[PDB]
């Protein structure tokens, strides 16, 4: 079976937990513990290929980052500060990675919220400047979770297929 290690990043708060858990265990945990980090697994089919997915919680290092295959760069829609935090996470991937050009996608998660300070066109602009793909989900309903994950299994398998 094929393993894929992902790495979940993002400011506090923004939601990386809940959208784990979600994956995982497909409901919505609030109050989470901040300061825990640790890896969950989940085996899952993914056009027609059965994997193994190790993936990384992280709480807030380029050992995890070195080790991470494809990263989940996720940000709340309702906290500009997280948005433009992603600058900075990006460049460390890249830094540790010594590549251009590594797994990624970015996620814009808490959509289910009607306060938005983020606008999706922003989020879609920056993430085709990466180019990487852009996501936007809600821990809370479910709403493109999925999507998220499979879509870096799929940059992940794209890269390692070039
Ligand atoms: N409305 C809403 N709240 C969310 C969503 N995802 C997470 N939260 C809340 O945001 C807070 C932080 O989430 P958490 O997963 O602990 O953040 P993390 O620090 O990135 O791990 C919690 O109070 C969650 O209940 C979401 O999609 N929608």
């Amino acid at each position: 079976m094929t393993e894929y290690k992902l790495v979940v990043v993002g400011a506090g708060g923004v939601g990386k937990s809940a959208l784990t858990i979600q994956l995982i265990q497909n409901h919505f945990v609030d109050e989470y513990d901040p300061t825990i980090e640790d890896s969950y697994r989940k085996q899952v089919v993914i056009d027609g290929e059965t994997c193994l997915l190790d993936i990384l919680d992280t709480a807030g290092r380029d050992q995890y980052m070195r080790t991470g295959e494809g990263f989940l760069c996720v940000f709340a829609i309702n906290n500009t500060k997280s948005f433009e935090d992603i600058h900075q996470y990006r460049e460390q991937i890249k830094r540790v990675k010594d590549s251009d050009d590594v797994p990624m996608v970015l996620v814009g998660n808490k959509c289910d919220l009607a306060a938005r300070t983020v606008e999706s066109r922003q989020a879609q602009d920056l993430a085709r400047s990466y180019g990487i793909p852009y996501i936007e989900t809600s821990a809370k309903t479910r709403q493109g979770v999925e999507d998220a994950f499979y879509t870096l299994v799929r940059e992940i398998r794209q890269h390692k297929l070039r």
